[PDB]
């Protein structure tokens, strides 16, 4: 659901399948930045944009970046959306977004790092203020009041841009929780300890 | 798997806006439903001038729940005399998506009408080698789901649906009847069937 690059690699290939035992399937294939919009300008590219699977049939789709990665900044994470649509050639199709991390070799980090333990959580009225003072992206699972209500979440409620705030609405725990995605898909929580108004990670 | 209310959708220009019922038929799981609009390109909009709130929510196993259309004040800009085109839709995220696009056919108040109204009468059909150059004069958007030599084969006949775009013309490959028959899907999810009276290459409805 996430991949990581640093553009060292110009090109990669996703492997694709019509899932399907019986019909078959028009794949399309876009990029689309961190806004959710279309590109068809770089710095990311997908090919080909469109193609025909047969049933249980696979095929691989090709992502490329372009010359102009190099204008992203360099010490914080951008973000792309690679794009798939699966429609029979009321419209129903199967539709997937994988989120792109493009991560500058700047700004790599050491396996055995946990920059999510930065975060900061502002006491607001009706709900809190999330601080990521990093330069990465940090998704957001759950937030409770205990470590079970904040492992149940089944949705990624926020997503943290680098060096930014969100609000998000939220009852005031006591001893408040959070879950979040790391590089490897796993699901870590966070315990924070507040002072008045402002928690940080124990 | 969230599933909406129904197939098309008519935006009454003279309303500020209107809701559709979307439900979670998934009794087990939770799903979360994403809803945004695009334009007749099938491009994305999320400005306006027709905006869906909220643009995601949580939908509990097995509830019922709605999703708002409204018109920002940039409405006013789009033609006055005709039908513009947009698309809802739907997204599903299970805790591999499923993704529904509906058409929202925008009516402004202007050419707003009565209930029992038709206007679909109005199509003209020309022979051409082919087929046939159908015509829409009207202002409305004409969806036609069949077209044959008689009642039955209107109906029962396989047949590509067309679009008809306000003031506009489209070229369809077929067989040149003697009496054409035509079928459309109205607002109400009727199927009325026209039967054509054809001078020279020129047919209308009877």
């Amino acid at each position: 659901t996430r991949a990581v690059f640093d553009g060292s690699e110009k090109s990669m290939t996703l492997d694709i399948s019509n899932d399907n035992k019986q019909l078959p399937y028009l794949a399309q294939a876009w990029i689309e930045n961190e806004n959710q919009e279309k590109i068809i300008t770089g710095p990311v590219i997908a090919t080909p944009p469109v193609q025909r699977l047969d049933p249980g049939a696979k095929s691989m789709v090709r992502l490329s970046t372009t010359p102009d990665i190099s204008k992203l900044p360099q010490d914080r994470e951008s973000l792309f959306y690679f794009n798939l649509r699966e429609i029979p050639p009321v419209q129903i199709a199967l539709c997937t977004k994988i989120k792109l991390f493009y991560r500058p070799a700047a700004i790599k980090t050491r396996p055995n790092e946990v920059w999510q333990d930065q975060l900061i959580l502002n006491k607001v009225s009706g709900g809190y203020r999330i601080e990521n003072p990093t330069p990465y992206y940090v998704t957001v699972i759950g937030l409770g009041g205990s470590e079970k209500q904040a492992e149940e979440g089944e949705f990624e409620t926020v997503m943290l841009s680098p060096r930014s705030e969100q609000t998000v609405k939220s009852a005031n725990y006591n001893t408040p929780y959070l879950s979040y995605i790391n590089d490897y898909g796993g699901r870590p929580v966070l315990s924070f300890i507040c002072n008045g108004s402002r928690c940080s990670v124990k």
